């Protein structure tokens, strides 16, 4: 069921590979966004992956809500702490949720300095 | 490409490719916009993809000064078009702009419903 | 520690996603090749995919020594399947395995009709 | 591109981008081959790329008839050159051609040290 801010059934999840290393991208930021009556983008959830290049916990079933939701990713950060002067200032990802009912969402992303991609796996709820 | 103030030297070209069928991603809808001191995106120039799913003539060199720049893409519009239910609302790329100053950039989309990759060519004007 | 023909630390794992459905791919399947002594390809291992579209257990430490390996993925019978004539006759991935000592390989490969791509993580064993 | 029994009135092309570095992949070696009636290989054309990337006039409209055919590309030499250890031993597209019987084909790869994604672009000779 729901929660509340947290971590329902894991509603929202985020995987992010370093494809210059050959290894999960770790300590990568993100923001979180959702976009509001008023049409403007308000904060919802933020977080940095883990050593398995992973974010977990973001939301509960509860408090992710059909919207517009947008995942920031800090990719420039990354890129410079390791040496590299990257391309782009970060890496977006813009999508409609759970507009037919709670859905399960996986956003996996593949970096490189000058190119990156980005995939969604959706789940129906369960079992 | 003639020139002036926006439009045809070509330091900014954009090519869309479609992962489906196989082809250019023909009549895809664009806009770009730059940043401004107050933070907002202010609109620079748009245009849809040819046949060749390419889009030239977006600007000039002596318009096309060092700034942030955001490419937004319309891709749900391009899948809704030939039936099929995308998961993206639009594709995005932000980067950063001449550094050497004065310089030539190809920005090439890859489009797939549940999937988007792209990647970043610069030449150079530079030195 | 090793184990002989099914799946020590999980030293070989292969992980396959739809970019069109935006789901894990299911049922499809792949052959294992080592590079022998005498320059052909032998089997060395084989399996489907599960409902999550991941392969485990193709080999154990032990088996899985030094050498040249090439994983077939068979993407032409799964979209044929789903009533789409693709461009590729199956993914090749082809790689040298543990000359600097046993690691763990985790194969990733994104598919959609006339495009695919494939990545590595690679890490250095338990903890 | 002339013609003949092989190579320039272009059915095939290869384009080839470094994603780590943002520019079109130079000097990387391919070999074309073609399936013969004992499955092995049969030698049909090479070549390196030029400095925008691209390798043109492979093969002739004449000679380029329905069958089988591998690209088999240097990438290790290509990343070994600039320093760097990479992944894969080479990348390999491997596809069906013609169907509507002769047809144009654009192949294009963007590699990085642990991962290659790879695109086909095919025109319309056919109807």
């Amino acid at each position: 069921g729901p929660t509340g801010t947290g971590e329902s059934k894991c509603p929202l999840m985020v995987k992010v590979l370093d494809a210059v290393r050959g290894s999960p991208a770790i300590n990568v930021a993100m923001h979180v966004f959702r976009k509001a009556a008023d049409d403007t983008w308000e904060p919802f959830a933020s977080g940095k992956t883990s050593e398995s290049g992973e974010l977990h916990g973001l939301t509960t079933e509860e408090e992710f809500v059909e919207g517009i939701y947008k995942v920031e990713i800090d990719t420039k950060s990354y890129w410079k702490a390791l040496g590299i002067s990257p391309f782009h200032e970060h890496a977006e990802v813009v999508f409609t949720a759970n507009d037919s009912g709670p859905r399960r969402y996986t956003i996996a992303a593949l970096l490189s300095p000058y190119s990156y991609s980005t995939t969604a796996v959706v789940t129906n709820p369960k079992e």
